[PDB]
């Protein structure tokens, strides 16, 4: 939540790029950095109190406080029927990268059901890296 | 949270790229980097009191005071039919990368079902490296 | 989840790259770094108390007071049926890097059914490094 970034290429503080038939003749380069970084992230001082009946007295009755009642979940399920009566295919790749018909599913789940979470919770992803490479 | 980053070719704090018929004569490259860093995260006091009935006193009567109900998940389940009555295939693959009817499933249970957690938990994923390369 | 990288090629402090034909004469590098990193990280002080009952007295009754109730899981239970008459397959491959039919499953718990986990908890992937070069 600070430096989240996604760079294409590449990443530097100082950088020099001297390319395609360039002369660099007797250059002075002379840098007085001074690049210090203080963070102080997340600096929590909880103070919590979580009852769901406190101090009851004298010939009371509870029923029924708390009902997170019936529950149904049901992420990922999808249908991909395929009725052919007669099929032909003809691939001819060179230096290609193909996906035919292929299922990529990620899925985290970091709290689910529970009660009374405290302190720090995170989920990073990061996707696959794929590459083809022809002289 | 801080420095998440997804990097395509390459990273570095002081970078020289010299390349592709370039002369490069008699330089003088004179840097003073003080570069520090001081991190201080999560740095957490907590004090919390979870009950579910406190000081209950005489002659009181308690029932279903918390009750998750009936729960049900059904989180991956994809139905994929295939009727086909004559097929026929030709691939003539060349340096590619294919994949046909692939299934890539990741899935990451951190804090399921549970009561009353404290601290800090995470979760990181990072896809395949793949790659093809041909001279 | 301070430096959560996915680096392409190649990660350094200081880099040079004198590539493809450069003429690189009497250079003269000069280099004072101070780099000192200071962490302090999940430094925490946690004091709880957790209950479910604390001091009933006297003549009480108290029933069902926590009921995480009839639960259910199917994670992954996925259907590929396939009715093929007749069926033929040419495949001709060179230099390639081919995946049919195949079912790559990855599954990670940390902390399931449970009650109280105090502290720290931590999950981490990192997919598969799959290459294919020819000359």
């Amino acid at each position: 939540s600070i430096d989240v970034k996604y760079i294409g290429v590449k990443s530097a503080y100082v950088s020099y790029d001297v390319q395609k038939r360039t002369i660099y003749l007797n250059i002075t380069n002379t840098l007085n950095i001074t690049n210090n970084n203080y963070y102080s992230v997340e600096v929590e001082n909880i103070t919590a109190q979580v009852q769901f009946s406190k101090t009851v007295i004298g010939k009371a009755r509870l029923n029924n406080i708390t009902i997170i009642g019936p529950l149904d979940m049901k992420q990922i399920d999808y249908t991909v029927p395929t009725v052919i009566a007669e099929e032909m295919s003809y691939m001819y790749d060179f230096c290609t990268l193909i996906s035919i018909k292929v299922h990529n599913i990620v899925l985290m789940m970091q709290v689910t059901v529970t009660t009374t979470y405290f302190g720090h919770s995170e989920q990073i992803s990061q996707e696959r890296y794929q590459y083809v490479d022809c002289g």
